[PDB]
């Protein structure tokens, strides 16, 4: 009855034709420049990506197919008894566009407890990695050994015809995604939890609940941060390091779960998403530096010598947006409503008061403001989960729904190899004058 | 007496102040313009990205360092009694700019020699991967495992200061390049020599001498040819796909292994690296259906055969090119010198004849000329590596050495976090008007 395939049988021409058009009338109209400190500069503020799951406003934030947070946050359909958005209904709307039924959001949530399944040198693998390997790192190998599996890869190496490339990435998409959990709970159970399984899906739950269940955690509100923060993690347009990165390779015509493997690689970077570890380290330090409780004037002391030393202050300031993150505000808000006496949650807030105060001061940042990492850690910790290098692999799982809606657009859509040409700073010089 | 760590020492500095007054005057000149069709289409002809190793000129083809390949073929040290330059010669040219003398070339081939050396459980992890997953998944892997070494990502992990990165990211750099054959290597044998043993490193050979040795090829022209492919699949500019994923995920702050690991994700796509495999495989699904000597009517036939079912003919075609691959010519030259009567060569220099001319007869490719990927594995074919599943591998191999030598500069001129903007179809739409 419901069957995300067909729908987007029917979604595919009709997208199709609609660009054909536009780009018939439009496609030699200049929507921007390039300028020399554009390239210098990471492409910053280049508009240079077709992305249609996300965009990014840089005052207001983010928006999944055109809604914002709190809409999803009212609109998407929740669990029994429930509060929080389930990831399946967001990935729903990430690729079709629409709003989904509950109906179509249980769906969801069974075809991936069915696809759940993971082959044995995986798991051989994973079992015999140190424990000195960063669980990111472990992830990334994983996924990149997957492939032995991949229908996308096998349909190609037969041959397919160009036009159905999509349907294979729809396939190896919705695999990815199921397996998604049990490598991560695999890779935290050896690590923590030395000893124990993960156990099995129950082809009943959502995503979000047999994924807690595996990481071994009992308490409900957790199984709620985790819908929550699964939801919210999971796309930002198309610029951020990660999907660039799964886009590029994509484009190649790398299978989905080389290109997610890539795009793991990139979400492991400091810069990027590792901050959200990088923010609980930070935090211990000061905590052990200063101890607990501590005056304003003693932490901006603490954020000066970072900054003096030639580092960054871990969660804030962003490449796009100008104003603070609404991922931000909406976990600060989860923690108002349920962990309001928290100590580090505490310290996250006086944060807010003092650190973008300092920012401004130092007249670097462009976005003195905190972003999504700044807040994410603390509410993990306080139920349990304090084990700060493996919380990039929770962003990792979730950033899977964004980037791999895309990817079947961009299949679908035939975008080619991402290819733009570069320049030696010789040569530029010569194309300008020189300076 | 020679040490590259201590010239780029010097370098750097006036590097930094040379790009910092260039900018000064013009950074905000306008090289380009981005339209619609420049950003549905993969960002082609979008001067995006500064990258300071080799240049591509559409006509005339790759210039590493200013110096285009028959160059480099005169200027670069030999091997005693070569003919075709050293890598290691070449890696020197791409990170200072400047021609190598011998005695520099023999130092860069001992200090690889000297960090050659596999960690335990990278071995381990590659010996018990099953034989159906991909060489290519296989390094991807190993490499992202390796990470657990890392001097760059410890260093950051300490704090050291921004300024500093260039320099854990240039000990990754040689570490990396060191030990890549040897895990090459080690797949090699793993999947085709079982049972059998790469052997130990020969501190007195250049670094293409010890892996053909624990690739286990004695022919010494086939020593030769290896030290030819290795340099010239070095480098193709900044915009390719491999080097700008290296070039995206490090801007992160990812570490080398990292980087490196997911640049081979992007070289695996058929659309990539991995044509040089794929080629191989229409050859002998060619030769296959056709037999051995075909009539150019029957070869035109085939072609059109695989146009006509929605697949690309492999080798043919680049997103920057305009005119033939100088690679391809250099390695037609090899040939010719070396095996003239080579049935698989014959076959190649025959469709050199035909497939341009069936290309434009169809209309749809901009370049109708081969690239490096059609004359690579007819060559390695040829000494006896008729394993093709595994021809990418030798290509990532190679592109270490660019993608490396770029690494460094980007840290150390201090290059932030690569973040276009993006944009939907609706979006843009509404930013001109729609079509
Ligand atoms: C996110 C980002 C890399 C954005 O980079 P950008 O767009 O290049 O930033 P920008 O235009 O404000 O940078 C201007 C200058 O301010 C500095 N600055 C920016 N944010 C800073 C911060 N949090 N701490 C210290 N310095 C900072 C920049 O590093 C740069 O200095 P430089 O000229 O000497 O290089 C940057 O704000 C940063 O480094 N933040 C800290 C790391 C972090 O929190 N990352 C997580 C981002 C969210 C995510 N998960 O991806
Ligand atoms: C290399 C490349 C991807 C360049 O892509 P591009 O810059 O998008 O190519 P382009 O502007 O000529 O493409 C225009 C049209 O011609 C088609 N075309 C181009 N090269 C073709 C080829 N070899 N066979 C068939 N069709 C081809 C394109 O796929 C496209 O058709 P579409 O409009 O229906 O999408 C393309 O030429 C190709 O697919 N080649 C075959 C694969 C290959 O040899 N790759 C190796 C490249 C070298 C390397 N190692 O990276
Ligand atoms: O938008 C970006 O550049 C980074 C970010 O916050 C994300 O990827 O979630
Ligand atoms: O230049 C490109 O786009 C691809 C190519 O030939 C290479 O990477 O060697």
């Amino acid at each position: 009855s419901t069957n995300l395939k067909d729908v987007l049988a029917s979604l595919i021409p009709k997208e199709q034709a609609r660009i054909k058009t536009f780009r018939q009338q439009h496609g030699n109209t200049a929507v921007g420049q390039i300028t020399v400190d554009m390239s210098y500069g990471g492409m910053r503020g280049m508009k240079g990506l077709i992305y249609e799951t996300s965009v990014l406003d840089p005052d207001e934030g983010i928006r999944f197919r055109g809604f914002s947070i709190p809409e999803c946050q009212k609109l998407l359909p929740k669990a029994g008894g429930g509060e929080e958005p389930l990831p399946e209904g967001l990935f729903w709307l990430l690729v079709t566009g629409q709003i989904p039924t509950p109906e179509q959001v249980s769906w969801v949530s069974k075809e991936w407890a069915k696809r759940a399944a993971l082959p044995s040198h995986v798991v051989t693998m994973l079992d015999n990695f140190p424990t000195n390997l960063h669980p990111m790192s472990q992830l990334s190998a994983a996924i990149t050994a997957l492939n032995s599996e991949s229908n996308f890869a096998r349909a190609y190496a037969e041959g397919i015809n160009r036009t159905k490339y999509w349907e294979f990435v729809y396939e190896d998409a919705m695999d990815l995604i199921a397996k998604l959990p049990c490598v991560a709970a695999k890779i935290y159970r050896n690590l923590y939890r030395a000893g124990s399984s993960i156990g099995a899906i129950d082809s009943k739950l959502d995503w979000s609940h047999n994924f807690t269940n595996m990481l071994g955690y009992t308490d409900p509100q957790f199984t709620e941060l985790m819908r929550l923060y699964l939801t919210i993690h999971s796309d930002h347009e198309g610029g951020n390091v990660s999907a660039h990165t799964s886009h590029l390779v994509g484009s190649a015509l790398s299978d989905p779960y080389l290109s997610f493997a890539a795009a793991m690689n990139g979400l492991a970077g400091p810069l990027h998403g590792l901050a959200n570890q990088e923010v609980l380290l930070w935090l211990s330090q000061l905590q052990k530096d200063l101890g607990a409780d501590a005056s304003d004037e003693k932490l901006r002391d603490y954020i000066w010598n970072t900054l003096n030393s030639g580092r960054v202050v871990p969660g804030y300031g962003h490449a796009v947006l100008r104003k603070t993150d609404p991922r931000y505000t909406c976990q600060r808000e989860f923690a108002l409503k349920h962990l309001p006496s928290d100590p580090m949650f505490k310290l996250v807030a006086q944060l807010y008061k003092i650190v973008p105060n300092v920012l401004l001061e130092q007249g670097k940042a462009k976005n003195p403001w905190p972003n999504v990492d700044a807040h994410s850690g603390v509410l993990l910790q306080y139920y349990g989960m304090t084990e700060m290098n493996y919380y990039t692999v929770l962003f990792g799982v979730s950033r899977a729904l964004g980037v791999l809606a895309q990817l079947i657009w961009s299949r679908a859509l035939g975008f080619p190899l991402e290819r733009p040409k570069s320049m030696s700073t010789a040569g530029l010089e010569k194309l300008s004058a020189g300076g």
